[PDB]
């Protein structure tokens, strides 16, 4: 009885459902193949590595999993896969072929924090590239100050084992990346906002703004 | 003390292979696979570490490792000479077609893991099993004159802890993702046929000196 991220993935975990049809990438900045390579060969491996390790988690959130295992050295097998899948499924609740416009209220919240949408933008461009070896860049809200806030990760990090609230991610393992740009992260970084499903990020800030 | 590169020198410079750069490092690497990781990934290494290292002039890059580990404020530094080093010391463990294993490392390499059948599984399994970003060494332990298999995390490098690497593989995924996409198993057992191992034996007699 607290606030989950997104409170229906549990376990057994499943591979998500998207928003839009696989074979056809996430236009214009994913193709095909590597929506393909990246949803069902990474995402998947991970949901089938932690369905043989979480015995006893039936009916329970993944972000159970990863907050009774984190920071827990004998569980990190078990974290990451756990990790992986929470961060890969909310990924593609972010994303949405051709994006959606973000709407008024997310505007608002990011330009008082950051003075405006660009220079948000680009703070959080400069992070992900920064980001060194693998992990993820994140938007979150504290729940306790309200502020927004850049986080980055390493690997399976996640900001919610800190008791940030996310609202917004980019992957930037190389695999997120690599088949259509290659070793240009900034460039896809920069590409990634023309698909950002702004209405969903929208939903999140409102509930975990509360 | 003891040097793997000691030729390897700051300011830095993007290492001469010995193989054609144009050519990728058949049968496993393609040309572009190569032209990336190399003119790419290694050049901005070297490039960064060259914004860094005023001061260093004349000196290994392993003293600059060595000098930046476990330093909070030099992590940037760290990481560039050590991915220089962890990177160019890979190009010398390859070669096209490869290099015949000569019976002095294959001995040792029986020795230590059972055979080298044995040995080359453990090695694939730990770069499979090593999360994220990073490399797979096979060591001498200097205290001991065994050899090992260990893993590093990102620009993690073995002299840190003591140990001389004689051959690495890069796991991060840039290394192989061009050829082999998200298939980093196939890529590590791929990868034998153009293991330079006379180099890697040159290493293993050095190292254990
Ligand atoms: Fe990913
Ligand atoms: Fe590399």
């Amino acid at each position: 009885l607290c606030y989950h991220t997104l409170p229906h993935l549990r376990y057994p975990a499943e591979l998500p459902t998207l928003g839009f049809n696989y074979k056809d990438g996430i236009q214009p900045v994913m193709s095909p193949r590597q929506l393909e390579l990246h949803y069902s060969k990474h995402h998947s491996a991970y949901v089938d590595k932690l369905n043989t390790l979480g015995k006893g988690y039936e009916g329970k959130t993944i972000e159970e999993i990863i907050l009774a295992t984190t920071g827990i050295n004998e569980s990190k097998v078990m974290f990451n896969q756990a990790a992986q899948h929470f961060n890969h499924s909310f990924f593609w609740k972010c994303l949405s072929p051709g994006g959606k416009p973000m709407p008024k209220t997310l505007e608002n919240a990011i330009a008082k924090q950051f003075g405006s949408v660009d220079d948000f933008m680009v703070s959080f461009q400069q992070a992900g590239v920064n980001n060194f070896g693998s992990g993820w860049t994140w938007l979150c809200v504290d729940p306790q100050t309200k502020e927004l806030l850049i986080d980055s990760t390493s690997n399976a990090g996640c900001p919610l084992t800190s008791g940030l609230r996310p609202i917004f991610t980019a992957d930037v393992w190389e695999h997120a990346y690599y088949k259509d740009f290659e070793n240009r992260r900034a460039d896809y970084l920069k590409e990634l906002w023309q698909i950002v499903d702004w209405e969903f990020v929208c939903h999140m800030y409102e509930r975990a703004t509360k």
